[PDB]
């Protein structure tokens, strides 16, 4: 009702008002106080968005009224705030951000004591407190205290200690950074410089108006950035979103690298350095990740679509590496969430150690072809998905029903999953050949039209 | 309904909740935006109270949502925040404080562009916006910006440039300052040190829990401070409240000096250095201030009870000096509000230039005797006061009805005024002699009982 | 001896040691105190260089020991620090920067109360105090206080109030910014966004290691930036140095625009808006500036080579616009020094109002051809320049000897000037045609060889 | 030569110039770098003295030039800066303070990685580097970074966790605090309030001009403060010096309590709660501390006069409690140095748990009478002290020569020791009776005149 997949989000000063942020902070503080903790500690941060400071002030005022001490870490990436929540041994965390949404949007993400996003069980309690307003109001002497900490340099140093800095310094990669005027404008260029790379940063000045483009790093938005990467003659380019929790890589030829391929590279390196392990992923990801685990003697766990679900599965099952179809890699031993800067550091280390070119590393992975479409259908799309699953079952097709209808074929698969946010039923198909991937794609639409 | 005489007050986290502060900030920003200004600038400060930071955060978040730029001056005295509001050319000001109230209380005071407390018409507009919640919500690109400034040192320098520092340094008074862990713990001891005094400070560490006593500097609360002043052998002692907008002085003998006498000293010095002027005050203020103006060739304007009314009359009539019966002196040229530190600096300058002792300076003023009493009467207190006025009129008594019933005599007066906050009708009496002061007090009680 | 053309510079921690910065601060404070001021106020800033904070700390410690109050403005452009020195009514200013030098360099620039670089008369006293160490050591109670201020937003707002923001917002230019990880990474992209432009900034994160390139924005260094400007399809691109006192512009086609042409555009706009005035320049600049002033009914004053000389001439003669051959434009009404951000804002306003393309605006100026060469000559280069002047005088050539030997021809000139630092004698030639410009260049080389 | 017993002090801007502080910082950084550490971390703090900011700036600039990272903790007590040096795992520490010296003085104290004052072996190297100026100058890219931390609240919380807060809250003592406008104006009044006391603070506003009095809390300086304690009717009053490393206590009757008696109370409580231990002290300390250890089954180690020697002996021999004749108590497990705030907290806890009055607690200790006199004698006073020792040896008197000449009697002792700072030979005498204290005192003067 209130929170989406990860946090609540909306238009700033229209839906996410200071009253809304204050009530969210009061509900979170009430949840923390009604759990045994007598003086809960909360780490609060925000991205560069212009409405963040007002929303952060309202949230902190709400948290202090409940008797919770608040650590204000200022502007920092969402993975950095998640890391600081565990670093400070806080009882919770809050991020004022809207991820990749346009500048007019903002939102709040509530975190666990370990930095992972808030559990749905606790999110239900937060929603109940928000709508009932049964807030805990601390006495005048029990009102929490606010102190400010800087977490950018400690977080960069924490990332720097998890990679082979000497190899990067020996190679000295030439990396172009596109932080998109987001929270990554304070971490990624400096982290890459300390790794030992030659850094040319694009839109690396923190600006909540996002003068260049929307903070979503997709191919259409990164058309110009790919041209910059081509022109500068760089080894590769990396682009981040507003909260710097995602990293998108561009090769030396200005080609948009899909997130699944960079996730495959990172997972291959991590599993090889771990001698196997567990690879937690979603059901919408490529079979390229399955082959990576097979070549490394590791098991693959396919969860539902969602970064929070992947992080929960990694924590519960002691996973080694995690990621989603968008290519947001999760390093459980570092941060229980997507970390664009850690992914970039790992990719840089892989590039330095390999001795090959970035496009050579990407192309050396097993080849898969994917096609996507989104039929706009209104109504109970879950029933339609179930009916498509039944129709595929009658035709003898092997199917999986974890999140949607995934028809498990021999050389590939076709996935029929309906997004809950909007009345659209997306169809995902993939195979080892161009024709077969489209062949499975038409079958997905064929069954959908039957239902 | 919402605001009192000067700002709204209540128990922190019970009545003055973060929602309340946020709504107050949104209403104030809406008032500022609806008055033509496109990017209003607001100076926001608070006292040392523990609940201040949460309330200040809520208020600032509310102000930024309306499109107003906010200057956060941190912890500072209320007169310092008013001076900063005038100094930064801000379109308004806000103080998170409860003045002298116990530690569990907090409140918000809204200020004018010149630092004076908000006008009653604009306060009514703010109340209407608060209760209707018809707030102006700025777009994402029009959200206000917040910046932090330090005003303690500029405020001290501004006070320091208004007195004869050389005379104070020559005299080097020994002053004991009790800031009561309030916002004055950051200004008054340092200001006194820079004036050239030997400073021994009591409770000068800023603590919002007020471990020593309640921040109200009355004689009962200052019993220990008077003992400290006597023991240390100091020239005089000065005590301030939580927001440091009031100053209470103790002589070298440990005697609680009434605020009217210190106001009389300050007004005498100011009028003498001004060659006369206008002395705006209340109707409860002693005749000691009238004689001060007579000796200085100055006129006296007696307004209703309240420091905001005195400041308004000083601004409108271009007054020279202002004050109330409580002794809160207002310096119109410096700040359009009560300023404890400016009053302390002026008193220190007077003491240094006089060459006498503090008790000698206080006793050289004309002697008046005052008595106070209160009756907890529940009813139409305004009608009772009017009936007392009519009864006094029937008996031939000269009466003034500016605020309550004030019977004027040749040597003194008796005032029958009903408090507007609690069901109590207070009787104020004064005369040039001990016996006559009680005689007027008994007459006031006698007339009150006749009306009752 | 110690100071060069504008400030002292050297390798950090080898020549510009913390001892050197401390001695410089003590000498500057001694100069300020020995000039009558009882508590001088100094505005101290630095660029993004990694050695700046240690040098700034040493300089401030030296300044405080002399009894001078210090305002620390943090990392800011040199023009911003000059603007803050004038804005805070400071008695002096200091900038910890090496301008465009490689990352291993640093230095100190001392400023006047109005923000202009320190006069040579006062620089001689500073050098004498530095070498004699006859510093004024304030007493324990007279040691200056340190204060921190943020000047980025006030400086940006000051630049905004000097251009037609509405026209820029209507046009919405697409500008690519190269701040080169310098002090301009905090001002120029934000200023351009507030003007109303679409801003894509490269190397806009402040980093003192300069990972991309050396902070000098020349064509060889800006080869990649030109490709970025071409690829992005932007209206034009602007590049700044480490201290953000210079601005280099690239047109929509990725062509390196010479600083003289952008200075000509800015001067044309300023003189047209001013209805004439005085154009202060150096003798090494193009005749393009003479035609610009002639078309605007303005006078041209040609000073010696050096930005400090141009600023001094602008201040003394009440000039309207100033600049040098490198294209660093000086706006006397705003800042008495080169300002990259003000120049960028003026250029953006010109582009928005013109309605044409940047290359069209550049090409509409009168066309001149310039050729440059240098000869590494070891000897009395001043005597050789004088001998070249005499040889040209014997041949009937009109010559000006303001700074070097400038042979004033009909359609152009050839300049023979010897660099003070390097043992080289540069030859500058200009004319209205390619062949004739080279013809004048050969004559300059011919005369130099004859003297040699 | 340069450093005294603990640090170097002098008149600010005359002897302790910014050049002197810069050279000290450079020498300390050179010592840290020449000891194998690649990026040493230094915690730098100062007291409220007006000359401390420029001196701190010069010292930090010197430290950064050597390649050492600096944590600037601002204004804090010297024990707080030592605690932060140990807390941040710093490789060293520096305090800009002159302790109890008049306002015109300032100085620098260098600290060990554990917060204890710098060893004499390392102080010699620092002196050699200072005078030879053979400083290590880091490259442009190796220059250290500076960051600021607030240590007041963490230090107060650390002190709170070491005492029984509940007993103090139950008792609610009424304590008068005299911080003398020093660095203790930021910690002690707040610490005592969080303990649960009613706090009336005197001169608790931090001012480097010291408008009230010199920051030395002696009886002549505290004459007015004793009157304040009497007038307010408080349980007891505690006074601190400028750096807040010493605490002087005044009972409810306004009587100046000697530091030895408060040290005896604290040591008794600590040893009782420890079941015995080692009581490290000086040879000038009263026998009152010996009886305290005897009653608690603890041993006494008597070192030479000086707080640094006491701290060194506490660290090397794993001592339990330490202190000197002045009464500066050292808690080895908390801070390897004098801590006025920890001593005040322990005294408050003892007072709360005792149920008696402060004068009753002080008077319950065994009674000793002490007399102090000095003779201004020039020349080699060490030879004179040795000759007095020989004369006492000839007369059959038992003598100890750990520091000066201490004649060990049965009910008391007389000590003949000359301070090296000034040409004065002090005579310390003590006995269990008033008459014998003077009787031993005259014997000390008698033997001194014989030499």
């Amino acid at each position: 009702k209130l929170f989406g997949t990860f946090g609540v989000r909306g238009i700033a000063n229209e839906e996410i008002t200071p009253e809304f942020a204050l009530k969210i902070g009061m509900a979170f503080g009430t949840l923390l106080k009604r759990e045994g903790r007598e003086r809960p500690l909360v780490v609060v941060g925000r991205d560069t968005r212009v409405s963040g400071e007002m929303l952060k002030d309202a949230l902190i005022s709400g948290l202090l009224s409940t008797g919770c001490d608040v650590i204000d870490v200022g502007i920092a990436p969402t993975p950095a705030i998640q890391w600081a929540t565990n670093h400070f041994n806080a009882d919770g965390g809050a991020v004022i951000t809207a991820s990749h949404n346009p500048p007019e949007y903002n939102g709040i993400k509530l975190l666990e004591p370990n930095g992972m996003g808030l559990k749905k069980e606790r999110e239900a309690i937060v929603e109940e407190l928000f709508f009932s307003e049964d807030f805990h109001r601390a006495k005048w002497n029990e009102i929490g205290e606010l102190r400010k900490e800087d977490i950018i340099k400690p977080y960069i140093e924490a990332i720097k200690n998890r990679v082979d800095v000497e190899a990067i310094k020996k190679r000295r990669p030439f990396v172009v950074v596109d932080t998109s005027n987001g929270a990554g404008s304070l971490t990624l260029p400096y982290l890459l410089r300390e790794l030992g790379c030659k850094v040319v940063s694009v839109n690396a000045h923190p600006d909540g108006h996002f003068p260049a483009r929307n903070p979503e790093p997709n191919e259409e938005n990164l058309k110009g950035f790919m041209e910059i990467v081509k022109a500068l003659g760089a080894d590769f380019g990396v682009a981040q979103d507003g909260d710097a929790d995602r990293a998108v890589f561009i090769d030396e030829n200005g080609r948009f690298i899909q997130g699944d391929k960079t996730f495959a590279l990172v997972a291959d390196a991590v599993l090889r350095e771990n001698g196997g392990g567990l690879l937690v992923t979603t059901i919408a990801t490529s079979n390229l990740l399955d082959d990576i685990a097979k070549r490394n003697g590791a098991k693959v766990m396919r969860t539902k679509v969602g970064d929070l679900i992947v992080a929960r599965a990694l924590l519960e099952n002691n996973g080694t590496i995690g990621g989603e179809e968008n290519g947001g890699v999760i390093f459980p031993d570092f941060v229980l969430g997507r970390d664009g800067a850690m992914t970039t550091a790992k990719i840089v280390e892989i590039f330095a150690k390999s001795g090959k070119k970035f496009s050579e590393l990407i192309d050396e992975l097993p080849k898969y072809y994917q096609f996507k479409t989104k039929r706009h259908v209104e109504g109970d799309r879950k029933a339609i998905v179930a009916k498509v699953a039944e129709l595929a079952e009658k035709k003898g097709y092997k199917i999986d029903t974890t999140d949607g209808t995934k028809i498990i074929f021999d050389d590939g698969w076709v996935l029929v999953r309906a997004s809950g946010t909007e009345p659209i039923i997306r169809i995902f198909s993939e195979a080892k050949s161009e024709e077969k991937a489209r062949e499975y794609l038409e079958l997905g639409i064929k069954l959908l039209e039957e239902a």
